[PDB]
Parts: C-alpha cells; sequence; structure tokens
C-alpha cells in the first residue's frame, strides 16, 4: 500500500488557542519568502529549510499555510530529499482542547504517498517532529 | 505530556469486511486461552508472547477483543516489558471501506501513557505493527 498517514498525538496543558497561536509562531537553518492574501497580512510562508536529520544533511522546500478557525497548520513539501522516497508528502498539525474543557490535543499528521513500494514510511519524520513538539511543550508553562 | 496516541493508516486493496476478517485470525510465540461470552464462543483471547524487538527479548500479557460491527480489534496490554515504560498500552486495530467505496482503509493505533517523562513514546512498537500489516497485505490479492 503507497498511501499513509502516520500521526503523533500529544496531550499538552495549555489552552488550544493560545497553542496554537505559540506553535504558529515558532543544527538547522532555512532561507525564504513570507505569502500574503492580499491585505498584505502574512498567511504563510515558503521556506528552503537545510536541516540534519539521524546525522545525514538534508533540504527541503516547504509551503505553510494556517487556518485560524480550526488552529491548523499545514506544512506541503515540494522539493528535497524526502521527494527521493515520496510523491506527496504533508505535515497537518492541529491543536483543539480536550472534551474535557481545559488543556488540548496536538495532532501532528504525516500524509504520505510513497513513490514505489520500496520507499520506507516517514517514521523518522514521525520522531523528529514528535520529539518537537515535546520539547517545545516542555519550555511552556502557566 | 504523559499522554499520547501513535498511528499508522494505511490503504489496502481489499474490502474491508473480508480484511477484518483475516487480521482477526491472522522469532515469537505465545501460549494462553481463549475467552468466550457465555453462549461458548470464543469472543476473544489471552496471550503471554515471547516475542524479540530490535533484538532484544521481550514477555508481554495481551488481552484481545473484538468488535465485528465496527470492524474493530483491541490488544490490551496488562503486563510485560512494556509496562517497564508506560502505564496503559492499547493498541487498537480498525478497517474501514474507503469513502471510494472500494478498497480499505486500516488504521493502528497505540494509546499509551507513559510512566514519567523519560518514557520514550512507543515508535519501536509502531514501526513494527506498520511492517506487520503491510507484510500480512503482501501475501494477498483478488
Ligand atoms: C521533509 O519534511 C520536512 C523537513 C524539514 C522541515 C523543517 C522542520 N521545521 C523546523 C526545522 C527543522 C529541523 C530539523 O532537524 C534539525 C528537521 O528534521 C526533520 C525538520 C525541521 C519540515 C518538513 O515537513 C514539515
Ligand atoms: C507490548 O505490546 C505487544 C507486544 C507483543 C504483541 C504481540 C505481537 N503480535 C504478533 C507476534 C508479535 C511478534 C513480535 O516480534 C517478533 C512483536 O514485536 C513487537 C509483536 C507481536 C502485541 C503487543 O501489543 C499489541
Amino acid at each position: 500500500g503507497l498511501v499513509g498517514k502516520l500521526v503523533t498525538q500529544l496531550e499538552v496543558n495549555c489552552d488550544a488557542d493560545i497553542f496554537y497561536k505559540i506553535v504558529k509562531h515558532h543544527p538547522h537553518f532555512f532561507t525564504g519568502v513570507q505569502v500574503t492574501k492580499g491585505d498584505g497580512l502574512v498567511s504563510g510562508c515558503i521556506k528552503e529549510w537545510n536541516y540534519v536529520l539521524e546525522g545525514k544533511a538534508m533540504t527541503a522546500v516547504e509551503e505553510t499555510t494556517h487556518a485560524d478557525e480550526t488552529r491548523t497548520l499545514t506544512h506541503h513539501i515540494t522539493e528535497g530529499d524526502a521527494m527521493k522516497d515520496y510523491k506527496k508528502f504533508d505535515v497537518i498539525v492541529e491543536t483543539n482542547p480536550k472534551p474535557n474543557g481545559h488543556g488540548s490535543v496536538v495532532t501532528y499528521s504525516i500524509v504520505y504517498e510513497k513513490i514505489n513500494e520500496d520507499s520506507p514510511a516517514p517514521f523518522d519524520y514521525l520522531k523528529f517532529f514528535h520529539q518537537n513538539i515535546v520539547d517545545m511543550s516542555a519550555h511552556i508553562c502557566s
């Protein structure tokens, strides 16, 4: 099966709307541009990343869009090392209140389509994104 | 955050109800028992597994339940190496038709609660369950 999705979901002790605003505004570096929607206000960005994953230097080009009303960030990868393995690679970050009312659930989903049946599934990316949100979440408190 | 869920979802070219029936009936071995519901018909099982994960021999005790009407298998781990890292570890396997009507989507979810913030998230288990369903899925065809 070539099409799949990997998910990591974590509970965080933080209001969903604030946490989303934190995530939205944030060896590696990027160059790139911001994207606007017509009113001159930034609606997203396009970045070329240089990063190291499990010791190997890689590049990617990522177009990011946000949806404030659903607290969703979407990172659409168009180019780079990952596209040697995947025809499609998108990363969707959602933040929602726990039905308990107070804290939040953060979901990172990697939606992918492999080039062929010999391509890996992106467990190395899932672990990276997971640890990154754990790390960010451990620099926040009430 | 101590509570989380890992998911791998895969598309399979197989009718959901047949695929669920295949999954339901299937270095490692197990000993154990079957569980009935009162009519003498098997409703589940309780197994003690001996298995090797990333080279290390481990044991677990797993109680499995099924739900035919939702094509869901639930594996509830009560004891074993994994419980050195997790207070709770459940594995839920769902099979549903693609809204396209024909093939299926198979979802393995690992629902976990870590013992403490230094416990790993179960990416090693997610990869194992993923490869196992890929392998099974590559022994089936129309
Ligand atoms: C192939 O997919 C991607 C590759 C890189 C990114 C960028 C991502 N954001 C912060 C900096 C950064 C740093 C990294 O390693 C140090 C990294 O590794 C995967 C990923 C990222 C994002 C990606 O998709 C969201
Ligand atoms: C800690 O959680 C679990 C541990 C073992 C199992 C049993 C599982 N089923 C087939 C045989 C088998 C064989 C394995 O390695 C050869 C294995 O590794 C994780 C897992 C399994 C299931 C588990 O949860 C579903």
